[PDB]
Formats: C-alpha cells, sequence, structure tokens
C-alpha cells in the first residue's frame, strides 16, 4: 500500500489471549516471517505466543507418543518460536459441554481455545477436546515491545478460529487468516 503500512490502514484491535498476530507481509525474518501467532499468554511481564503457520518435519509419536490420539492431523510437531524450542506446548478446541474453568489440566485462551496440561492422562484429555496440535519452541515480546511493534506496522491483531489450530497440511495458514480479514488484506495473501 502507498499511503501507509498496510496494517495502519486497519483497525487495532487489542492483544489479548486467544487473538492472533499476522505477521505483515514485508517482515522478512526467517523466525518470523508470514507468521500468525496466537496469544498464550499477556501480562505485564511478558506476551508469549506460538506460530500456528510453521509445521515441523518432527512427528509428535516420536516426542511423546502418549498424546498422538488426540492431535489432529498432521500429528507433527509445530514451531512455535525461535525460543526454548525444547518445549512443547499443546492447544486445543473444547468439545461440546466442557467450560475449560472447570477442568484444571485445561486453561482458557477464549472462546473454545485452551492450554492443555501435557502431564495430564490423555484418556483424560481424550473426550474433553476435538481438536489439538502441539508447538515445539515459542515467542516472547518483552513489556511494551508488543506495542511498539503494532505501531510500526509489523502486526495485525485478529481473532483466532478453532479452524486455525487445527488446520490441515494442506492448508496455507497465514494466506488464509489474511483472507478472512477487511479488506484489502486479502490482496496480500497468496497461497
Amino acid at each position: 500500500m502507498f499511503a501507509d503500512r498496510l496494517f495502519n490502514a486497519m483497525e487495532r484491535n487489542e492483544p489479548a489471549p486467544g487473538m492472533v498476530l499476522v505477521a505483515a507481509p514485508s517482515m522478512e525474518s526467517e523466525d518470523f516471517a508470514r507468521s500468525v501467532i496466537l496469544i498464550i499468554e499477556h501480562s505485564e511481564y511478558a506476551t508469549f505466543g506460538v506460530n500456528l503457520a510453521s509445521r515441523s518435519d518432527v512427528a509428535v509419536f516420536n516426542v511423546i507418543p502418549e498424546w498422538v490420539p488426540c492431535v489432529t492431523k498432521p500429528q507433527a510437531l509445530y514451531i512455535g518460536g525461535p525460543l526454548n524450542q525444547q518445549s512443547v506446548v499443546g492447544v486445543g478446541v473444547t468439545a461440546q459441554g466442557v467450560d475449560a474453568a472447570r477442568v484444571d489440566n485445561l486453561t482458557r485462551l477464549a472462546n473454545r481455545l485452551v492450554m492443555v496440561n501435557l502431564g495430564a492422562d490423555p484418556e483424560e484429555i481424550k473426550p474433553l477436546v476435538s481438536g489439538m496440535r502441539l508447538f515445539a519452541g515459542h515467542a516472547e515480546w518483552a513489556p511494551g515491545q508488543l506495542a511498539q511493534e503494532i505501531e510500526n506496522g509489523d502486526w495485525f491483531v485478529a481473532p483466532a478460529l478453532p479452524s486455525d489450530v487445527t488446520a490441515p497440511g494442506s492448508v496455507d495458514v497465514w494466506g488464509d487468516v489474511m483472507r478472512r480479514q477487511p479488506m484489502p488484506l486479502p490482496l496480500y495473501s497468496t497461497f
């Protein structure tokens, strides 16, 4: 866009758990280009999030095989971010009837999105979620840093959908999240 950075022509939704940070088309960093970062923690100390757009070549079975029954295909670890890549976290979609606030092993982000305690018994969790994906590594923003970057036009804050977390392997996550946003963002998606 000529007038200004693409996102500065859009509305500014407040960052919060359950929202995704969409990378600007011009962001070129190998670790963050075309990422869709789900915010999983947002406090005065930091903001943590996991990219939903990058599938790794590591199969869940080769790391935590006990969770494969609950993992939505592709059953591979997704690269959540450049930090703590040995750390794995699970994001699920609550099943009908479930209220995460009533389950110790499920932490609500927003709507039906939840954090799954991977230390829990997979058999306990299985009937409580209709989908789940595992993320190795995460991204962290120092205090005030996310605001600065948003002001710089680096990120577009938008709500996440369960379909972003359980997206099939043939789906272009960054591309499709951009296509469901107001014009002219869809004109910058690419497949």
